[PDB]
């Protein structure tokens, strides 16, 4: 009856398309994470404030312009803002900080990318938007370059021009992750054709299960105008239907007018697109085309997302300290909500790259008997899924461990 | 196959990933150097005005790519218009001396429709955030307006609206919320008014008429200057299409409707409308203001679908270059709009501002086609026919089941082109319902036929001059040559091509045939 | 070389047609085979040295006719089926549980050396040529005899024999019977011609109070157990496709029809479904079966049914431990050539919803064992409910069960790849210990079967507590 | 009816949930039932009985009789198929299947009546050496295949009588095989040979089976089931014997051994169609494997458009009863949904004493199954594995059949001269009967090797112009249509025919019948 249902259940794509209700509110809470990039219009920490409540989960430093002084006062009013809901722990909401490198900008590695990634390095950065990637080699350079002390550091490879377009697939096997960066990218290759990357570039990235961001002039208009042009909604929107982890917002709230009303619109537009996939397709071509594994985690990780199906669970627990189990559940591409109990504050914020995946990050210090520790983590995600709305009494709810992560529980909510 | 084909061939519109066993495959093998080799088969609205009423501006946007000039009667008087029309005319007709070349051109009238007005002011005046407006429908306010009293034409409004609804005006820039109905109400977004400005009722039953009295003299204008489609607007359900086409009369029986639906009422009383229209425009503009602006793409994929699936006519409108007013590259949202509006499966895209008043007409032509030309080879024709067929109803219309074996016969074959012999039109839009990627190349003696079934994804109309053969046989066998003629002239077909040719003596024969 | 056995290659085919195509003579089915055989007793098979070659050869459920003999003879079938599983049982990681089931005589008609009747029937209580005694008096007629071979105005030829069945298109001794089997403990009853739910619930009610673990499984005979199928099912535990009976009630050339549809609402409804008669007939005389008889119990097999019987062919012919052996060799094979992409995938999507925490589990434990070419699952169960909910979803993997209940042990045969292990041991203290025995019993017990390996993973299928639901499904490499 | 219901579900699971026993089957039986003559089968008023009872092609087996008593059969059929001209008339093929190459064993010391018992686990001498030609005792057996002792290694085995003893050799040398008894069991005299997985170099073509082709030729035969085919040069030798042209015979391979299945690929590839052969190869390899090579063999056939002919024992207990048993008709059933183009009968129709009931079972049993196929799934696994193509005759097929789809039309109707139209459209396995009208007599008794074809011989000369006497020709199609219930008033058929004479099969027409 509600977020898209009816159409999540046609027999054909086409009849899903026919039964899309624009009355069919979306319920489920808003999965594909929002990088917003920092600038005049969004550095006060009173702003910041603002746009993590209008949904910002990841905050991107764009080293083209600005000082080693100004990046390290923007990360410090971040964290500011974040800190100034560290209430309690079931309020916070993790924020990542992205570290956009220069790279060879003209008006294998620069000198002055070196001294930036140090830079991010020295600040604690959860991410690299690493520049114009044309080639496995140039991610080895930037992992020497972040060196033992940024060695969890995950490597976002941004895809700019044709020679990484055609060497993608290499690229993506060393890379933790991909920039779909439309900007360059339209102006190195003919603007008609940047579509063709971008859809290539996702599908790929989801059959590998690693991320994938979506960026440039998502809603650009929005830089003077407080309202989005129809090209920049339905933009956005296929960007999640495409396959997108993530939604980026560059000038718009960077240096444009209307930062918090960017945000609250990518926020807007991508839960309804979000109810609107069709599940049914989506779940049974990547059971398909993804190879027999034997490793105990991804195993586990498609028996719950079969079950959660079955019971149309609200949600998915998963107890995670790399974020990795989290990773593989998202991969599947669940409709539940994937809730990751984890006591690594860095995989907290760096698992806003996976789609579908809501990071709690587990403050209590540990239980002699283990299997009391993973109960109380258990019990931490239960009630953190029913303050947010998304877990009644009475749903029923799959739980993630080990005992690898190599159980599968099912549990129903009392 | 490669031994009369070569391999270049299978590299080239995206054959690799039409060939993929998933959706999934299928967009992971999309390749940026598999140049679209078939011909641009969704069509180009243009909207005219003062960027592009000179002869020989049209002349380059027919050049790039025009198909349907659209006159927005919104503005303009009738005589403006008839100007339009006639320079339209002439530069479409400039190409007549060569029959194998020339493009047929259709136009559109799409109406100013009925509409909600507030009044003349006491000139501007401004309504502030917080403030308090009196909305009334008292005749004594018509030409009574300020900052904290609007008049509006429309009587009915004070029973429309229920408390706490919202009231938008000049293209929802200022909006109200109604407090008391006595209309009192709060200024939620303020900003300047002017005068006799547009308003908008997002959710309301509106009962307006179907049309207004200045449609009816612009639609007499229309029939009688032979435009040969209506665009008709803020259309609510079927009573309004019907009302339309009252007002077009014996004159204009043959002129298509199609049905603009631009608000909540409507994309609820869809199926409704879709069923005594000739086809649907998304009317994306209004639509944005009606309901929730990140709403629109399900109401957008939801029409798209459901007309492809009844097989009529679909146009995306409104907005699709935007930037390209005053810049001359769009933005990369522009681009992905009109992309996936292709892949969505829409049978026309529009523009608007972008060339009726910007700088750059001509190249957002271009890019629109560029785009285009790009989606429709990255479609994945092996499960939108698997689909189509697996939903459509059994036929028992001898021409419809010709159509889908001459399709299925073109996939075998990669042939190069449907050639279909039509004279409404019928023949042509039956076979463009399956979506082949071979061209529908449709040879008609009907000058409007030629013209409206542009409105047909796929459909190539050529116009044949010559009289009647006394032999049946010949006269087809003289209209198959002038489309395999024009085909090799205008790049479609070489020799060595398949065809598949469609007639009749209903048209329910198909041939299998070979170029030169 | 992992991927040259169990036809591998036609399992991960895109298409039917094309699992048809990679099909292949050298793929060895290794897997163990999960198709429960029914062998019925008789002179060929009520031996105890008779059913300790069967028991070995791979006789799973021991049918005893009611049609013929007394209770008397019943009853040592009984003991000395009992006494010939037993002799096993000082090996417990080897001991096979063998079930019992009663097939009652039903409404049988039957006439009164033989005759040739050349191309009178009486009911007054000595038949010959132009004469046939028939002990129904009633007839309703305005008729076929013997397997319908004869056919026949006065109340088709061949030889009429003595007590032959005939054909017209709850007794007092059916009662005796079936209380009969609640005395001698018997696991299942086959009840003869179903026609509706109040069909079952009478057989219920003679079942009494003590009989009330016992399985009903119906025996569709007729077109009106054809025609209110649904009704049957719904109150039935599980479904018998009699197809001796219905190919003379129904026209030979539809009896496909009728099987393929049982079957399918079967597998449907997750309830077991037995394939019954002529299976093998030939080998009544002959040592090996024709070509047509190989191809009814494979194509059974790929039909969807959880059980294959034989009757005469071990009740009474010259071959009846070859005939197990054959049905055994053929069902192996079948097993490996069922294409399970298509067929769990149909079964997700027809199957409703469910908030049964056993049945959740249940789906997520195939779609493991799927993913990682799992051995086995290894459920814990003491009614065998969660092995019925792990069956109903078709693995490849075995369904190994352990149990304590030994007539859980026995019924659970009823469910295609449920292999049951009974479990002796009394408690411990702990919860988590007693659990990880009986897992552990279950690794060992099929290491020593040859179901299991180093190096094969198995999906572990338990519960958090003792009164609660079998919630927790762990994958888990074999050392 | 027909079905229906069934054929529209969503999934095969519920398709096999919708299957009616009163959902009766209307369209007339598609699959060919060939029937073996011998004595039960060979007067002509016993085959004109057969013919009403729906046989299709004679098939006569040269591994016993005299070309005199099959010349005899052969003029039988002949009689009775003539003696329904002046038509509503059903052609009958005839089939030629060869006695082929054979390995036997020699004569005992007892002589021909004689046996001798092999025990299990004893020491068996199997030799090629003359000097034991008949003198083979319980330890020493002698073989009439020389080179048996180079192609069968140790860990081999050699099967007799039927696979009845088996033995696994032990030692090769000199003196020849030195073998054990694996199955024991009662030895005769000139018993049957198998060499189970081996490359069997004996000859393509036998000495009797020279003889009996050329026979086959002189008579005029249409079909020829060629025995023990292995690879493709057994083919290529097959087709030496009857000519450059092959004088238009089609050569249907059969297989079964190992070697012939594993060779499959290339032995279709050459040949015109392929029989399942179930009695040998379940003497060849363990007969719980039979069903998987059918099934392989019925599957790639329909990918490749080729006709498989599923044979042997399938309804065996009717040669002495006149009801089969329920395993019987459950195997016939299931050759059809397996996708056979023909099913077979042998000892039933040859020598039993119900050859019309085995005919009538076959018939009755494969309406039904036909009425039950799951074209939804099929036809559209058809598409997605058959290639593009680039023939006009193949593109019109295609076309025809989907159109056929579209409209549940009752019948394709499609002039062909060889067969090739006929079997195009076939091979994407239409609902709608497929109606070839042709003048040849011969592919009229032909295309009953392809599933729903319904040949119609025309006899009238022909029209001055092309489309005149294409559309008399299309017009015998209606008219013969109507009055054998193929179609009626109401129906719409598809219409396959060729825009000029001597040219590519490449219109289709929709038309509705008046």
């Amino acid at each position: 009856q509600q977020q898209q249902l009816p159409a999540a259940m046609a027999d054909t794509f086409l009849e899903h398309l026919c039964l899309l209700d624009i009355d069919s509110e979306p319920v489920a809470a808003r999965s594909t994470s929002i990088i917003a990039t920092i600038g005049p219009a969004s550095r006060s920490v009173e702003r910041l404030k603002e746009m993590i409540k209008a949904g910002m989960n990841i905050a991107r430093l764009n080293f083209s312009h600005g000082s080693h002084e100004y990046h390290a006062e923007s990360i410090a009013n971040v964290r500011e803002a974040v800190e100034s809901f560290a209430g309690s722990p079931l309020s916070y909401r993790p924020v990542a900080i992205a570290l956009d490198t220069k790279g060879p900008e003209i008006r294998g590695l620069s000198e002055q990318d070196v001294r930036d990634l140090r830079f991010g390095v020295e600040h604690g950065v959860d991410i690299v938007f690493a520049s114009f990637v044309r080639k496995a080699s140039d991610v080895a350079a930037v992992r020497a370059a972040l060196g033992p002390e940024g060695h969890g550091i995950k490597i976002i490879s941004k895809i700019e021009n044709h020679e990484g377009v055609k060497r993608f697939d290499e690229i993506l096997e060393v890379s933790d992750g991909i920039m779909v960066a439309r900007g360059d990218l339209g102006i190195e290759i003919p603007a008609e054709k940047v579509f063709l990357a971008q859809k290539m570039m996702i599908g790929r990235c989801n059959l590998a299960g690693k991320p994938v961001v979506c960026a440039t002039q998502m809603l650009e208009s929005m830089i003077t105008k407080p309202r989005p042009t129809r090209a920049e909604t339905s933009d956005v929107a296929n960007a999640v239907l495409d396959g997108a982890d993530c939604i980026m917002l560059s000038g718009e709230t960077a240096k444009g007018n209307f930062p918090v009303e960017a945000v609250k619109m990518q926020h807007a537009i991508a839960r309804e697109a979000e109810a609107a996939v069709y599940h049914r397709q989506l779940f049974e071509e990547l059971r398909r085309a993804a190879p027999l594994s034997r490793d105990p985690t991804e195993v586990t990780a498609i028996g719950a997302v079969e079950a959660a199906f079955k019971c149309c669970a609200a949600a998915i627990i998963v107890l995670t300290t790399t974020g990795r189990s989290a990773q593989l559940l998202s991969r599947y591409r669940p409709r539940a909500a994937v809730i990751a109990v984890t006591r690594s504050a860095q995989a907290a914020r760096q698992v806003h790259l996976c789609r579908g995946v809501f990071p709690l990050l587990y403050r209590e210090p540990p239980e002699a008997i283990w299997a009391d520790d993973v109960d109380r983590r258990v019990q931490f995600g239960i009630e953190s899924g029913k303050l947010r709305g998304f877990l009644r009494v009475g749903d029923l709810v799959i739980v993630v461990t080990g005992w690898y992560t190599n159980i599968m529980r099912v549990l129903s909510i009392s």
